[PDB]
């Protein structure tokens, strides 16, 4: 009949799906860590640092739907804030617990190491407050277990993340098990009801009109999950359906009826063409970051832009606050198809042709790789790209069905990925031991976060590594100081870093031409996700995709522009 | 004559003796780090990560004086300040700057890379004041020159942190070079005379009537340049003298009334005596009752304090006439240097106990000292030092990993002094999983720390405390003597000792003695040994 409140913790975190915690144990949280091995199927992934916790805490909430790390006072804590920023930035999930000192400790303001040596105990929880939904300092373990189920449920339902203090003290004091036995709500708020039937009845109004609608697809579309909603929209309706960089794998590439990747200007010409000449935009979870959008260069002929987003909505210039595109979506779905039953299909603009056959001693090529790329992919893949070339080249591969793209194209913080490949390994896993994690990661960006792979080994994860080795930072150099000695980095021995890191079971190859490429990705043994691989990919140091070549452009221009 | 704004910043560097500089490039600082190589003397680091160059450029301040770190808004300034925090807890001076968009990308709220997607551009700012001495967020051009040379100043004086946020616009405008050649004031001004005149009066008299005095030094000994004062004071008294771990190397361990390290409990038994028994205590900057507190920025005597009396001018006029009030002082006999190791037979295999002891006949004068928060940094506390060694050891703020980034910016900042000088490292098997690559940017600039890696397989300082078997003290074996060839060194050395003879014929070796290259030296001991000072505290926290 009762159960510690640091069991509580985990007990709960399984009812939402969380089967593994990341972080790092210290001082304030190792009778925290105990209670993980006292709940059956939860384990603790055993991060090799926090930063890199947070990234992968990041990326298994993609997955997964929410996630939990857990740091220590301070010096852990402070570590994982710039993962825990770019979760907040891009509407990620992420329960930040912090294992802190008891109640009276905190009270004595003693001179305890972990602190500025002032006795101010709340001076991390008011920095992270600032990228956070909420916050919660617990004191009370008569209000522990309903704040531990608020930071839960805001975590799940915001879809950012949330900071809960625990003091050591707290965490082995027993509270009512049949608390667990009420689960929590994570339904929302409906919306007000006058105002949602005014936007679904000018939706309907606008699509009858529509002569040429189409569908765009963003962040939020996947971070607010409606890809169900979306994408039954896309077959009711028949409009041609195209998806941002951000977006990427929100919806399926393989329908007849998508499009492809929409970057305002930089754009292909045909998809440019195609929904810039709709005379109806559905514009599911948009967020007009830089590089999403050619430096905000969408130019839309019509004013007809629906934009459905989590906590709003908007119809032309019209706003709409606080009316939340799930409900919105959910009952457009009853009326649509007769809304849209006018409509005469409008053909979708075709994929890129494959590559022509070229020698098999070709060298690599950026534009050559990327849709080359679409040949080894399969459905249920998890595709992420590290921002650098990784993910401007990404946007020109074709996916399978039910590909979950994984871009961090709004904080862009290099090295995210490593850590978010472990968080996206261990979410595959346990949803199905046959899903593939396949990362792309730039030379440069590996550096910073390159320890994750240790861990990744150490639960025997099999992502496929595939390392862009260009000798040094080629969209920086494309920036800006193509030559300069900031632009250059340490030359690593790649291949080693898994043997080095202890992995037993692995392979290594390299890849340097379009032969090469080929006769590795298109063996049997290696699309079995059987094993942990590191693939070095050999490239030149200028190459990029073209739409880089532009962006970088653009980006040093608004940097300089006085 | 004209010069850019992000010129100038390293022109003052250069003139406050601020020659690398850490961080990581990213687009809103790459016009600023262009400057660099405009300026004959400066270089840039190239650090692995922001929370490395962090660390890093606290290393190099601890030797240097102070330190200057350049990152890029939101993920990298983001990234360091685990490595800032620390600073500001030890009082180290890091200036960080930070590379931030442009006036007019602010002004209209784009929607870029590395913000919330909120349109604020405050947040990161207001972040970092919490963990700062100063901030400044410049504006406006005209007065850019004088806001850098106030972080600069504020930086060294207080030994503490300071954030300057550059916009990428305005490093590239011009500002008058002939402000370059006025010195920015990097000296603290005079105490009020009247009371540093008190102060030293009453400081004479309790002297004169101390049977046991003793002096403590403790981490602003080092920090504020105090040493050489310090140094006299042992010398014209004779009182016992003895450092705290933070302070260890502040006061050099082979003077004749050196009488060990403090660390309450865990001190050798003549030691923990020998300072809770005296009657005086001369407490040189901190971090019975009759006790002399010098600070950097006050004095406390007793009960009374005495707000804003700098202890650097305090200690300077003492020494001009402290021989005289301590005259009737007779030398008391200071604890006795812990004994040599007896011999043993050559296989006998390592322990921490009889390696910290051992140590002592490693070390040289001029060393920099190095030691990881787990048991290297309980155990350093045991191992003697030759005079002028700096020891480094984090025990405020006790960050894991930190060593490995101070490594790098020790073994700048010792190169920049004295090739001759070299950088010991003695980190654990965990703490270097959290910054490893950082030995990546030691091999880029032909640096030759010498890197002790604590091999006991996982966390033991946990250990001894609790979970001795906990899946989260246990890690993820490495080979660690292949990390410097995988981060692409050439010129180099490995090697693994697992006894006493192997550690002996290794570290008397005359060629390894030598600081001609990077080492790496992997040094197995069991699981659960420790110092006996660790052992110590490990029965404190047990005995429930
Ligand atoms: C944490 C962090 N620090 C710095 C940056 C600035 N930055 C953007 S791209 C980049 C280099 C990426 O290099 P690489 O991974 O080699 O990709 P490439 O373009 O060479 O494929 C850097 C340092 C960043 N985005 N995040
Ligand atoms: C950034 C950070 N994360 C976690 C901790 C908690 N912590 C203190 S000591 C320690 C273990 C250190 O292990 P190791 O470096 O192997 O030292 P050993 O005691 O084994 O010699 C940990 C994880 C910390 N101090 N700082
Ligand atoms: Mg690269
Ligand atoms: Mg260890």
């Amino acid at each position: 009949s009762e159960i510690t409140l640091g069991k509580y913790l985990f007990e709960r975190l399984k009812q939402v799906n969380v089967n593994t915690v990341f972080g790092l144990p210290g001082d304030f949280n190792l009778s925290l860590l105990d209670k993980i091995y006292e709940v059956e199927g939860m384990r603790w992934a055993g991060n090799a640092n926090e930063l890199n916790a947070a990234y992968a805490a990041d990326g298994y909430a993609r997955i997964k739907g929410m996630s939990c790390i857990i740091t220590t006072f301070g010096v852990g804590e402070l570590s994982a804030l710039n993962g825990i920023a770019g979760s907040y930035a891009e509407h990620v999930g992420v329960l930040h617990v912090v294992g802190v000192p008891s109640i009276s400790s905190q009270a004595k303001q003693l001179l305890l190491h972990h602190t500025l040596g002032n006795g101010d105990f709340t001076v991390f929880h008011r920095m992270s407050a600032n990228i956070s939904e909420t916050t919660a300092m617990i004191t009370d373990i008569a209000t522990a277990p309903a704040e531990i189920d608020r930071c839960i449920r805001t975590t799940y339902v915001t879809q950012r993340p949330v900071y809960l203090g625990l003091p050591a003290n707290l965490v082995d004091l027993n509270v009512p098990a049949k608390l667990l036995q009420t689960p929590i709500d994570m339904s929302l708020k409906p919306n007000d009801a006058e105002s949602e039937k005014e936007v679904i009845d000018t939706i309907l109004a606008l699509v009858k009109d529509a002569k040429n609608p189409v569908i765009l697809a963003d962040a939020c579309c996947s971070r607010h999950d409606v890809k169900a909603e979306t994408k039954k929209l896309i077959d009711l309706t028949q409009f041609p359906a195209f998806v941002t960089p951000m977006g990427k794998g929100s919806i399926d590439e393989q329908h007849p009826r998508y499009g492809g990747v929409y970057v305002g200007t930089l754009s292909k010409p045909e998809v440019k063409e195609a929904v810039e000449s709709a005379d109806l935009i559905l514009s599911v979870g948009a967020l007009l970051s830089d590089f999403n959008t050619g430096s905000f260069s969408y130019s839309y002929k019509t004013k007809n832009i629906v934009e459905f987003h989590s906590d709003h909505m908007k119809i032309r210039n019209a706003t709409f606050p606080g009316v939340q595109m799930k409900f919105v979506l959910q009952k457009l779905l009853t009326n649509i198809a007769d809304a849209a039953k006018g409509y005469k299909p409008v053909a979708v603009p075709a994929r890129t042709p494959a590559n022509a056959a070229v020698p098999a001693s070709t060298p690599l090529k950026q534009e050559w790789m990327w849709n080359q790329l679409g040949n080894f992919l399969q459905e249920g893949d998890v595709v992420i790209a590290e921002t650098g070339t990784s993910a401007f080249g990404i946007n020109q591969t074709t996916f399978p069905n039910n590909t979950y793209g994984i871009s961090q194209v709004l904080w862009g913080s290099i090295g995210f990925t490593t850590g978010a490949t472990l968080g996206a390994a261990f979410a595959a896993e346990e949803i199905d031991p046959k899903k593939r994690v396949i990362l792309f990661i730039g030379d440069g960006s590996l550096q910073l976060t390159v320890q994750e792979i240790s861990t990744m080994i150490r639960w025997g994860l099999k992502p496929y590594l595939f390392v862009l080795n260009n000798d040094g930072y080629t969209i920086q150099k494309l920036i800006h100081g193509p030559k300069a000695q900031y632009n250059e980095i340490q030359g690593w021995d790649h291949l080693s870093l898994l043997p080095t890191f202890g992995a037993k079971d692995y392979e290594t190859h390299r890849v340097a031409t379009t032969g090469e490429w080929d006769k590795l990705t298109q063996d049997k043994s290696f699309n079995d996700n059987s094993k942990i691989r590191m693939i070095e990919v050999m490239l030149p140091v200028f190459d990029a995709p073209q739409n880089l070549v532009e962006q970088a452009k653009l980006t040093a221009a608004t940097n300089a522009k006085q």
